[PDB]
């Protein structure tokens, strides 16, 4: 059996992902009576996208979900300042990109470091990004495929910065080693679960020479951005200032895209699993916050109320799902094996 | 048996290359096989498509010939993308409206296909790739060839064609009155519908092919001369601090980058799966990389006579060369396909 | 036995792409194969080139390393093609002058190879293509390596490098004082000197390699991202009846189309010959086409920071994948090449 | 196996020498072998050509005798290159427009062969060389003598003749409606089609010649007395100020140098191959430069009476002398080559 952990991209909503992971760590430590546990040791491949990809890199580097959550908590208000979330306007966003790359760069530096590279990792990890300099999607992965060993000298922080560089919400990330600019991985796969299974079946065939979909279990942790849509009130204007709010300043296009690719990847994965008559393998933990609408889902809302709501949702979902669900426990039954390049 | 799929990528004007290649294939089929009144859409069980590729797929499924579609699309592509609106892009106008309007495209679809023909009237299976901006999910307009999914029966073909051809920035989101929803371009999720077409054949068309396998599936992916796209390196070097205006060009670069990246991803997965199955000969794709001075010219915006001439010449040359060389292209049309019964 | 030929095309800063690819190859051998002080030019019995490719060929044959040439060429190419001379091209400036002065290229070549080195002191065979304007016949600069033809024995390497890179309009014709003859770019006759390299090995190498046959010959044609080049469709459609200004946009368009034609023709003959001899694996070409954008900017003489960055990245990526997946590339560097005795 | 090829090398107005020589050879055949209604086309299995050489090759492949072509040449040569346009090359006119209109040359070709005969109607194999400006690749019009390449069946001979003789700076590019592409002179990529003709016979014309080797192939490459073109040294020296306009005379010198160097390279490679195979007697290049013309004054569009009479006299004298002494022409002109079937 092969366990895959895939994290979607949600921006501030990645607080839900990290809180769920930390609460699962705590629940395992108490109920199973373990000592000094790490939640990244229960997955054979930890994919991710955007801040989900950042968390995946953090888990692969050996950092536990609790210190990761603490770093997220301290850096959440600095990555996504209130002064930037408010006062967007068309004129400001037509001349620059909202939010700066320095704050989340410092956050990632405190998260994983600055000199760590893909070669030193002991866990398999596959991030997703769009290479703006060529147009082909770029998948930063550890040298688990002997043919795919062109990222050993690339630092983890560079990949994390590249995959989290949303088209409008940030700026494209320049990688010095490759001399190429990269964009957010949500433009190709906001749900890296399906491409994760594809990579497991086709790429890491040396480690597992008889890997089949029946032996692949995926724990996809979302950011509650699945049920995103453009609100009908702003959709049915298409006139003057109404059109300016239709596509906003790029954010509407990017968010609608990322939601659409997430939906398509999850949907085709579900159809494939049903065709294989194996639906227990795909385990997903998602919900919808009350009092928030489909279009109220914002990728950069760092208000205290939203942070508290994400914290509570993560805690309650982790507790309830571990209490009632059996597949999550079977996920967190046996620790995985080191990649050992 | 042998299940054949027609994949038509989305390229707006660049679908002229695909339609010209299909018309030329029909003509050489008639010339060499000594047939008559041939239709390129009668040899395909499923006809996938996206954007202008989706419109062409709907036209072929509706029984129209490739040559009539080619002529109508020539006139309508001249009409849809005016030079007045193409040259007058700027940014003040683009902040208050889309670059083009849907009315010329609606007239184009009506002339090429019709207005009253619905998915139930079709005798050929056809896909339409689109994104629903009201529910946030991708909607795949299909013929009622699966009893479980039949919601498209009371939807006109023109509605689906306008839904799939409504690019985010180029066109306004098309409104469907029956579903009370707004739809956007299908290239946002799948600009190369070959992979989703294969998946649909495997899972959603087992009623007519109970023992359908990926091994005996034939895919003909007619590209739109847009296999590779990139962002200008000088723009990335100098303006990678300025959003929208510069580094995105009113979101045109956003849309194009998303389309190119997801098409590349889907093509890569399709190729890897076929190679793993050792059936790489089952996939036939026609596409060329446009050279230096013409690549920066032929885009999804221009109806200039030069671009149309280049697209038509490339289509004719590619059709002739591939028909003469590739045997698989011959076996694609060696036999017809039985129309599906709802 | 086995004979290896290195052939480089000419594209300007695409020469920087080529030298980046060669330097990354050298680094890959240094790391994976565990070799110290490795020069990429030690594994070829003949190293041909044209224009900037010819300059790199002469540098490698003189005994320099690929990394040294890359480090020199980055700064010297930022110097060779100033943004100033690029910006004001107009039509009167090009009617009274060439685009660039040859002095920056002169100092560049002096930095790479030198000024006192001659063809007689070389240890590895090198072939350089050029056109003799004074006599009309093409001139093929080469270290003798043949008792019957040692004309270029007393000719400096730097003079040949300046002559082969002297584009008809981008530069002025180089004047060799020793021969009292002017010379032009070798790309007018051979942008891709692979077929000519085959002929030279099969003819000139009859003493060093008596049993010379095409089946025991391997070619590594490192392209310079200039495989395809076609004139813009708008100019052909509209101003096909106009003069030098619009159509045939000076030596730029004329020479670019000419070099593209010869490159395609020579590669066509080489591929057809290798198919006839069923040794198609003996030709290894490392090249790729540029997408819609990065096409109007990655040009013959565009030494901008973004363009250089893109070329460097493309070279690194192509080097990595082509060394990883191609067995022929690794087989090229398994054994060194014996230096030739004059 | 005595395969014979008739290759003609460009020349523009200077094709009068080649046509006069061929007509005189016909006359001497009739006057010496006592034969009647002798055509020179059927003594050659393949008739290659380029520019006006390609026009004459198409005329001979159509079945016309060399005398009718010679008379049509004597009229249409002075009808094609007006003295008004020749004396008015100038510089602003050539910057705005081209030197010569294509209507006189179109009328010349129509009066020579016609306007409706296509490549399929021919009974003799023929290769016509041109460069495709729309795709930047060399296009080789040929009769359907190879089943693999048969895309030229529905192409009129007049269109191919116009395309192959469309010099870059002299005539406007020819736009063929059937292929929807613009074409340029074939002399840019191959001004001496002897080598490509031998390659075609070796590896393309194999359906009717399964047992073919270079030792049993004979080529009669009739030049056009322009093999010694060179740039005048004073123009090379004056390339700084107002004299730099003379160098690269609005691209005319560029194209002339490219054609001269290309023909020299092709002849040089063919001679190398034949001497390596010791079959140099199979190559009969029938040309000899006039002794009343500077090597640097070898133009391409001199329609004056003196040049025409010099070409006529040179052709007659060369034909007479070479049939008197050279036994290779006599061995060439013994039997009629069997016509081929499509």
């Amino acid at each position: 059996e092969i366990k895959i952990l895939s994290l979607n991209g949600g921006g501030v909503r990645g607080l839900f992902t990290i809180t769920l992971l930390a609460e699962l760590e705590s629940i395992i430590e108490k109920r199973e009576k373990c000592e000094n546990v790490k939640i990244g040791d229960y997955f054979d491949l930890i994919t991710g996208t955007s801040i989900g990809g950042i968390l995946a890199l953090g888990l692969a580097s050996g950092k536990s979900a609790r210190e990761l959550k603490e770093a997220f908590e301290i850096n959440a208000t600095k990555i996504f300042p209130l002064k930037r979330f408010k006062n967007k306007q068309w004129w400001n966003l037509l001349r620059r990109s909202i939010y700066e790359s320095e704050p989340l760069y410092d956050a990632v530096k405190s998260m994983i470091g600055e000199t760590i590279k893909f070669e030193d990792l002991n866990r398999r990890v596959m991030i997703t990004s769009v290479n703006l300099s060529t147009g082909k999607p770029k998948f930063f992965k550890t040298p688990h495929n002997p043919m795919f060993t062109m990222d050993r000298e690339i630092r983890l922080i560079d990949a994390a910065m590249a995959t989290s560089a949303a088209p409008t919400y940030f700026k494209p990330h320049y990688i010095e080693k490759l001399e190429n600019y990269f964009a957010d991985g949500g433009l190709v796969a906001n749900n890296p679960s399906y491409i994760g299974i594809r990579e497991v079946l086709i790429d890491m065939k040396n480690d597992f020479p008889d890997a089949k979909p029946e032996n692949i279990k995926v724990l996809n942790i979302g950011t509650l951005s699945e049920d995103y849509c453009i609100s009908p009130e702003t959709l049915s204007k298409n006139s003057g200032k109404g059109y300016l709010s239709l596509w906003n300043m790029g954010e509407r296009i990017v968010l609608s895209t990322m939601t659409a690719n997430q939906h398509l990847q999850r949907f085709m994965l579900l159809r494939e699993f049903e065709a294989l008559k194996i639906e227990k393998n795909y385990v997903e933990i998602d919900e919808t916050i009350p009092n928030e609408a489909a279009a109220e889902i914002t990728l950069d809302n760092a208000s205290e109320g939203c942070l508290k709501a994400l914290r509570g949702s993560g805690k309650k979902l982790a507790a309830e799902r571990y209490t009632k669900n059996e597949e999550l426990r079977n996920f967190f039954l046996k620790k995985a094996e080191p990649f050992v390049p």
